[PDB]
């Protein structure tokens, strides 16, 4: 609807089918997608994991050049830039195919990056072959109003991912992610804790339907810091658009304790 | 029912109220639950935080001197014999009562005990005044053919203290506990992801009823290692009787990216 008295931010999550190796095909899909969510208001699109080349992560290492990365990360900061929104998007990092890992980047509506972050849990052995995790913590930035960070897919699973995000100041973590399986209590049980165990809102963006040999869950959310979900999408592909709202965990815990026993 | 084939633990939890500053009211209560849950066959009861005082900080630093925790205790141990269970109480510490913190105790059967733990993260500020922090990490034992462990409340909100016990070989967290004001995201979100997130099995003793100036919530609750509850009760007094049946979390996590960004 019309923007709520109360709410200083609107985004929009992406969720979608990638075609494996047809970057065309998918950012054109964002394109469209980045389209509709301006169009409503959205001030921020979230995209799915490596949707630009497919969640294909074997096939990414083997045929996809560095010279075809950029070309698609130029794109998508020409896509942010004319359709007039900040943009999340996750592709391969700019490096050789051997020492490059999985991003996020954050771009702004003019199309510049403002902030970039490779995924340090790889999740299975097609993962960790293709990619190099990453060894820094997640970036925390001042974007409309919040202190915006960035995670991918499997890194949210760990507690210790999330906590270093809210400890930096995190208060809205956009996750591009790739869930198959039918794993429910990734968005069921794990996200909400994430939220209520930071007192943070997080947008989770997945694939939905066919793709790379898997069937993808869908199930995109963000989550309130109550742990409840302020929108979310089914099976079917989507664009979630939702207005964020204008125990003290962060403080109690004993971090230099904590920091021994892990 | 009967022992099933295929669980070789069964384990009972009591949830009660307890009468502030009346320990002999409230080990009696303890009594005839380890009287129960020994008549069905229950190898261990867990029961709650600071049960045999009241959950009454303020009152058990101000009027419960040493040697009378220390009579509790002696008679948990005699209550652990007599009944012929192990169980796991939660008491004051044993110092004086500006030196002493909250803890739980593991006996067995024969009244030994095998594992102490003092609370790390203590909740309020009533609780801090009447206490001291623990500074050890949760204990882990071999016992029933599992690893147990302890923790206590407020502890297994923290992701890191649970990761801790997990990450000395823990399978079952035994945590006596004192939830008031309808909390339900304690047992509904943040339990399941606790066992999620590590592989593990939980059990959750809470009081119930009007007590010390709150009301408590029960919720009692046993969560498997899929977040589903094996069993839990409702906001009346019982005793939950469960048999425990016979992603790679722990391998996968960095921890030594994780204790440098906590
Ligand atoms: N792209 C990914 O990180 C997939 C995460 C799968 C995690 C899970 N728990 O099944
Ligand atoms: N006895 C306790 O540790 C009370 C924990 C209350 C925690 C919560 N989240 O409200």
């Amino acid at each position: 609807g019309l923007v709520p008295r109360g709410s200083h931010m609107r985004i929009a999550l992406m969720q979608h089918t990638a075609r494996p190796l047809d970057p065309q095909h998918n950012l054109d899909l964002i394109d469209d997608a980045a389209a509709r969510a301006s169009e409503q208001g959205a001030q921020l699109l979230l995209t799915p994991e490596l949707f630009g080349f497919g969640y294909v992560p074997s096939q990414i290492c083997a045929q996809v050049s560095a010279e075809q990365v950029d070309a698609a990360r130029s794109r998508l900061r020409g896509i942010a830039r004319d359709r007039g929104i900040a943009l999340v998007w996750s592709l391969p990092g700019p490096e050789g195919p051997e020492q490059r890992g999985i991003t996020a980047e954050l771009a702004d509506e003019h199309g510049e990056v403002l902030a970039s972050y490779q995924k340090v849990q790889l999740y299975g052995p097609e993962e960790k072959a293709a990619f190099v995790p990453g060894e820094q913590p997640p970036p925390v930035l001042s974007w409309g109003g919040r202190q915006l960070s960035l995670l991918v897919a499997y890194d949210v699973e760990f507690p210790e991912m999330v906590r270093a995000a809210a400890a930096r100041g995190a208060q809205l973590v956009l996750v591009p992610t790739a869930l198959a399986g039918d794993e429910t209590s990734v968005p069921g049980i794990l996200l909400p804790a994430r939220a209520v165990e930071n007192g943070i809102t997080l947008a989770y963006a997945n694939h939905c339907g066919p793709e790379g040999g898997l069937v993808f869950d869908g199930g995109s959310v963000v989550v309130g810091p109550a742990g409840q979900p302020l929108g979310e999408l089914g099976v079917e592909p989507g664009l979630l658009v939702v207005d964020l709202p204008d125990a003290d965990y962060l403080q109690d815990r004993r971090a230099e304790l904590h920091r021994n026993w892990l």
